[PDB]
DNA sequence: GCGATCAGC
DNA sequence: ACGCTGATCGC
């Protein structure tokens, strides 16, 4: 139906200097995957070439790599990864319909140009699973079939990029997609396909004595209990504690009695045997999603780990990590934290180097906000979670442990966002007109975020939206809902997410400023990971005096806000001994 | 596949 | 009955 050229060779004006470029990765981990095709569609015409003759051929290699060169993708980083494991540069993607229909409404799950098309009424594609199919019947399909899908998505490109541009201009969304995540695109692409170095002798040691400690540990449970059982089966632990022990029933779920940490905790002075479960369920954690799980991704020839960074899915504009994800590593417990153990350099003489923001969303609180006393709080560069854990746990700043420090934020940053004096009462183990009361006085020492909360629920009521800092958007139309708890979790939103977007937006601008000025000072050090509000870089032994010097300072020099942004930095030869 | 659960931010 | 995620597991 739409006519293109099959090419058997790459012709020169399929090289104009801006054009609609697909470049086909139909496996969802791109990573080291088979390139199924290529569509071209400029001002001469509609291309399709097989990825052998366009990927061998010098001029098309060069045209790829050439920054005057403009091209109009969907997904740039998708394809930009996939052609650095064919060892092809791309260069001068000017606009990436994933990203600006992100921007646009990241609620739509806008996943393949069908999806994004039709935002717009186009409709002259197919989405890719109406192509590929799903599950093990998914495939490549016949060359005429693949070729007409690739160019009929080029040619969506093509006409989509300019109505597109429109509306993020109307919504003052045009320059975070042109000049923030669109070359933050080309710095995740570059750490993605970097990756990080595994110890895997390190791992494995850790799994065989890991392995043994959870027999003993299991043992320990099937003699508390009186028999054996499947621990981890939600149907027969139910049955032994609430059935057999007669411990008391303090949550349900949609399928039974519940089992989380925090019901387990409550449930520790009828029984001992709950403290052991407790400890079997963190060890089987670390076996099989950070040691058995992590063993599984590792590429054996290199020892590297290579995560993707899914930069269009969270609805606050962070980032999200997968297979595996990097952003979860255990640190709070040190049984878990010495995971990080395995997380080494990938070159001898090198260090990883750790940077994190010091309270983000509590200073981005304060300055949106504008609310005198924690300004104040800010400027004075207090620890706000130190400080209302001395006044949670009533002891001084030398008697606060790292575990209360734990407890406070989650107070700090609960009662901001709208947490309920139930939800802190049973978060703290208190009273509840005792949490009622203590959330009372925080709005009373915090009248400004108060406020804040009340106008930014109008603010989403009236425009139909909220924002951040870098003018990201979200749509809330639950927020005029008759149902209570339907509007109610629309509010906490509207609380929210202005909040931890803008963090978002924050950590991402550094990150191009940081990979700017890294170039800039020639520098070998580059970025491995982000982790929300921290940056984790591994660079030579000799770059690190100027890497303490540098990062923090990019990083709190991002964004100019009512009050001073703070940066902890750390390093060490694993990832573990960076804090 | 989903809901529970738990690791991080 | 704070928010945002991803992986694993048993059902
Ligand atoms: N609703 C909500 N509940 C939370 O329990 C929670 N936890 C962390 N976050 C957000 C806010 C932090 N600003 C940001 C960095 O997460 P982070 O752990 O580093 O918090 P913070 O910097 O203050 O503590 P720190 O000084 O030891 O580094 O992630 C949260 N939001
Ligand atoms: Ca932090």
């Amino acid at each position: 139906k739409m006519a293109f050229t099959l090419a058997d060779r790459v012709t020169e004006e399929m090289l104009a200097d801006k054009a609609a470029l697909v470049v086909e990765v139909v496996e969802e981990n791109y990573h080291d995957a088979p390139i199924v095709g290529i569509a071209v569609v400029n001002e001469h015409g509609r291309f399709f070439l097989r990825p052998e003759t366009a990927l061998a051929d010098p001029q098309f290699v060069a045209w790829l790599g050439d920054e005057t060169k403009k091209k109009s993708m969907f997904d740039s980083k998708r394809a930009a990864v996939a052609l650095k494991w064919k060892g092809i540069e791309l260069c001068g993607v000017s606009f990436d319909l994933l990203l600006a229909a992100y921007l646009l409404d990241p609620a739509q799950g806008v996943d393949d140009v069908a999806a994004a098309a039709k935002m717009k009424q186009y409709e002259a594609v197919r989405p890719d699973e109406a192509v590929y199919g799903k599950g093990a019947k998914r495939a490549v399909p016949d060359e005429p079939v693949l070729a007409e899908h690739l160019v009929r998505k080029a040619a969506a490109i093509w006409e989509l990029e300019r109505p597109f541009l429109d509306e993020l201009r109307r919504n003052e969304q045009d320059r975070l997609l042109v000049e923030l995540e669109q070359p933050l695109s080309s710095i995740l692409a570059e750490m993605e396909f970097a990756g990080v170095k595994v110890d895997t002798k390190r791992l494995e040691q850790m799994g065989k004595e890991l392995a043994e400690q959870l027999g003993t540990v299991e043992q320990r449970i099937y003699e508390l209990a009186g028999q054996e059982f499947n621990i981890n089966s939600p149907k027969q632990l139910g049955v032994i504690l609430f059935e057999k022990l007669q411990l008391p029933v303090l949550k349900k779920t949609k399928t039974g009695y519940s089992t989380s940490a925090d019901v387990l905790e409550k449930l520790a002075p009828y029984h001992e045997i709950v403290e052991n479960i407790l400890h079997y369920r963190q060890l089987g954690k670390l076996q099989s999603t950070y040691i058995e799980g992590l063993l599984k991704v590792v590429r054996p020839a290199t020892k590297k780990v290579h995560t993707i960074f899914n930069q269009a899915l969270t609805q606050t504009g962070r980032l999200s990590s997968t297979e595996p994800n990097l952003q979860n590593i255990p640190i709070r417990l040190e049984e878990g934290r010495k995971i990080r153990q395995a997380f080494v350099p990938s070159e001898s003489d090198w260090l990883i180097f750790a940077a994190d923001y010091s309270q983000i969303e509590l200073r981005v609180l304060a300055h949106i906000a504008e609310d005198d006393n924690l300004m104040e709080a800010f400027r004075r560069d207090l620890d706000i979670h130190t400080k209302t854990a001395m006044d949670i746990f009533q002891v001084s700043e030398d008697e606060v442990t790292p575990n209360m420090r734990r407890q406070a934020k989650a107070v700090n940053y609960g009662i901001v966002y709208g947490i309920s004096d139930y939800g802190l009462a049973q978060n703290l183990n208190i009273s509840r007109k005792e949490a009622a009361e203590f959330i009372e006085r925080y709005f009373e020492s915090f009248p400004g975020v108060k406020r804040y909360m009340e106008n930014i629920v109008q603010e989403a009521k009236q425009k139909g939206y909220v924002t951040t800092l870098l003018h990201r958007r979200r749509y809330l139309p639950d927020i005029t809902s008759r149902n209570f708890n339907v509007r109610s979790f629309a509010e906490r939103m509207a609380m929210n997410t202005p909040i931890q977007g803008s963090a978002a937006d924050i950590i991402k601008k550094a990150m191009i400023d940081l990979n700017a000025r890294l170039k800039e000072e020639r520098l070998q050090a580059h970025l491995l990971l982000q982790v929300h509000d921290e940056l984790i870089l591994e660079a030579p032994k000799e770059e690190m005096e100027r890497l303490c010097r540098l990062v923090p300072e990019v990083m709190e020099q991002a964004v100019t806000l009512r009050v001073p942004l703070k940066v902890d930095y750390h390093y060490g030869s694993t990832w573990y001994d960076a804090k």
